[PDB]
């Protein structure tokens, strides 16, 4: 059972693709080593195709089946509703790929007659045809990274596989409620997407502290999407059907599973047949939910096979962290090898073998880690951070070129308490917005895969709500974090933190002079940059912000607008 078969046709672009960071005075002011920053393009698609193509052998055992039974029992407590066409239309992002059948994202969002008529015809066809594979488009993702020569140079492009816009709207009708409720119901505190960054830190810190002698590890499955088998995807369907569902939804979910999720033909942007998929599609509504459920089932079963004592797991799609009670150094190393053997039998072998970790700050969940800073009183504060390299490279790219969705705003929100988000990202982007007369304009960004429209001037109350007032006053960061940031600035050619402090003082002054929300940005976001501190008190506006649903479920690849 090969994850893919190929015809030899190329994955083609639908537009020109810039490969290197363009030179632009504003982006250059953030980072000057532009030759290190690149975007993946269709040019490397063949390299990715080779990597993700392999035979999957799967041997399921009693632990696997015990866990699946638990999961189906928990799922039976869930009730999920159908969305109306109108409700589903409104979940469509303004930048969503146009339909091959004569309408676009804008038409769907306005509930245009041509779009709605087609969507209805697709739904009708899901009800009437349970078997014929649905076409998908394969594209090479353009994502920005910094080169790491000591690791292999450049990453090849990820491949995205997605059905037509009409099908995507139907997926929401049938499954939006399911994928929004089911993972939480099934795995409880282990479902990572239910947590804000602060809540994730609280979860990890308590898991660590509760152990006599904690040991943790991350498990990196190699090409997780390709390891997901046809039986895995059919098992996901059986799990969805455990919910209380509307009769039409039950038929549509089965049709979507057999005709789309389980596999199907891959077409390039030129309309040529590229091959056939028999694994997870990365661009469907169920990608995040399915990966999370399947990773959880396999991992929980593998924890049992591995004899891991008192296992606490946090799962976000294909991303897995486990914290447990240590049985000794040799014992732990052996247990982790047995965990890997079990995951492998379940079809999911690792890229690099996992390693036992005994220091909390080294535990990595979704490319992030817990670190320690201090508040005003010498009190230790735990917060979530990450290596700033990819955030900084992407920020530079997004300064030089307009992109429909901006990673920098999401990063500022997620990583507000960090040394680097505060001193570099906030300073840079307020300076850019001021320079371009764009301070008052809402921007699209992504949180857990879902797209949101956010006004930068609302950052202070948003940050207060999510991270608390201390996020504006943390100091005395860890030696490890300070060193990691410093190495990153040297690598990328980013000005030193003391330079950013000077720039921040100027930006702060300009913001204060504007009054209103801008003055609140100057006051709260940049208090770190002045020697004469202002007293930061709860922002009146913070209480009224909704923030409902921001950190509730994962939708990466799901084409979701909130």
């Amino acid at each position: 059972s090969m994850s893919y078969s190929w015809t030899g046709a190329l994955v083609t672009p639908c537009a020109a693709e810039e490969q290197k960071l363009p030179i632009n005075a504003l982006s250059n002011s953030l980072l000057r080593h532009h030759n290190l920053v690149y975007s993946t393009t269709s040019r490397s698609a063949c390299q990715r195709q080779k990597k993700v193509t392999f035979d999957r052998l799967q041997v399921l055992d009693s632990h696997y089946h015990d866990v699946l039974k638990e999961v189906k029992a928990a799922a039976s407590k869930v009730k999920a509703n159908l969305l109306s066409v109108e409700e589903a239309c409104s979940l469509t992002p303004p930048h969503s790929a146009k339909s091959k059948f004569g309408y676009g994202a804008k038409d769907v969002r306005c509930h245009a007659r041509k779009a709605v008529a087609h969507i209805n015809s697709v739904w009708k066809d899901l009800l009437e045809d349970s078997v014929t594979p649905i076409d998908t488009t394969i594209m090479a993702k353009n994502e920005v990274f910094c080169v790491q020569p000591e690791k292999g140079g450049r990453k090849p492009a990820r491949l995205i596989v997605f059905p037509d816009l009409g099908v995507r709207v139907c997926e929401k009708m049938a499954l939006y409620d399911v994928v929004s409720k089911l993972p939480l119901a099934v795995m409880g505190s282990s479902y990572g997407f239910q947590y804000s960054p602060g809540q994730r830190v609280e979860f990890l810190v308590q898991a660590w502290k509760s152990k006599k002698t904690p040991m943790g590890f991350s498990y990196d499955t190699r090409c997780f999407d390709s390891t997901v088998t046809e039986s895995d995807i059919r098992t996901e369907e059986a799990i969805y059907q455990c919910c209380d569902l509307d009769p039409q939804a039950r038929v549509a979910i089965k049709s979507l599973t057999e005709r789309l999720y389980v596999g199907g033909p891959l077409t390039n942007s030129r309309g040529e047949n590229c091959g056939y998929r028999r694994c997870r599609a990365s661009g469907v509504l169920t990608t995040s939910c399915g990966n999370t459920l399947t990773c959880y089932i396999k991992a929980r079963a593998a924890c049992r096979a591995a004899g891991l004592q008192d296992c606490t797991m946090l799962v976000c799609g294909d991303d897995l962290v486990v914290i447990c009670e240590s049985a000794g150094v040799q014992e732990d190393a052996a247990s982790l090898r047995a965990f890997t053997e079990a995951m492998t039998r379940y079809s999911a072998p690792p890229g690099d073998p996992p390693q036992p970790e005994y220091d909390l700050e080294l535990i990595t969940s979704c490319s992030s880690n817990v670190s320690v800073a201090h508040d005003g009183a010498g009190k230790r504060v735990y917060y979530l951070t990450r290596d700033p390299t990819t955030p900084l490279a992407r920020a530079a790219w997004e300064t030089a070129r307009h992109t429909p969705v901006n990673s920098w705003l999401g990063n500022i929100i997620m990583f507000a308490p960090t040394l680097w988000a505060r001193m570099i990202l906030m300073t840079h982007f307020f300076s850019v917005l001021i320079a371009r007369d764009q301070l008052e304009q809402a921007l699209n960004c992504e949180i857990y895969g879902a797209c949101y429209s956010i006004e930068p001037l609302d950052l202070p109350p948003i940050i207060q709500r999510l991270h608390g007032l201390s996020a504006f006053s943390l100091h005395s960061y860890s030696p490890g974090e300070i060193n990691r940031v410093a190495a990153c600035l040297r690598k990328l050619g980013v000005p030193p933190l003391r330079a950013w402090r000077h720039r921040a003082r100027s930006v702060r002054a300009r913001l204060l002079s504007r009054g209103g929300r801008a003055a609140i940005c100057g006051k709260y976001l940049f208090n770190w940059a002045v020697r004469t501190k202002l007293k930061l008190t709860p922002i009146a506006a913070a209480g009224r912000l909704d923030l409902s649903g921001w950190f509730t479920a994962g939708y990466s690849g799901g084409d979701i607008y909130h």
